[PDB]
């Protein structure tokens, strides 16, 4: 698996519907969808250790994890969570998340490297799945 790379988004499906579940009001959802157009993911993978940097025009966040060990990050709408990533197959991993404080929809995400050289990210909140497709820069 070579997840490593500089990935740029080419398609984003159901993102607004995802943010709706997460309680984001309509004007901010529209502004967020527009911001997801200028949006890049940088991945460094060594074995089952990952470094992931997610960037938009004005904001950037870094994620560090090892497959199989709990780490802390944030949900899509920004609330801290405990996360755990496992492989589903050679080139797909799934992350389950647990809210640190409080309650909300069940969130998770997946990353997959296709045989065509695309990266596919899915983000889920309850029954809503957002799919985003990236290609290498
Ligand atoms: C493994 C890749 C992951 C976990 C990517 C997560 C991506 C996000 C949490 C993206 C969030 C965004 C917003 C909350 C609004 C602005 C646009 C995005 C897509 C960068």
């Amino acid at each position: 698996p070579n997840f490593s790379g500089n990935w740029k988004i080419i398609r984003s499906e159901n993102f607004e519907e995802l943010l709706k579940v997460l309680g984001v009001n309509v004007m901010l959802r529209k502004i967020a969808v527009a911001a997801a157009s200028k949006y890049a993911v940088e991945i460094k993978q060594e074995g089952d250790t990952f470094y992931i940097k997610v960037s938009t025009t004005v904001y950037t966040t870094e994620i560090n994890f090892k497959v199989g060990e709990e780490f802390e990050e944030q949900t899509v709408d920004g609330r801290p969570c405990k996360s755990l990533v496992k492989w589903e197959s050679e080139n797909k991993m799934v992350c389950e998340q647990k809210l640190l404080k409080g309650e909300g929809p069940k969130t998770s995400w997946t990353k997959e490297l296709t045989n065509d050289g695309e990266l596919i990210l899915t983000m889920t909140a309850d029954d809503v799945v957002c799919t985003q497709v990236f290609v290498r820069e």
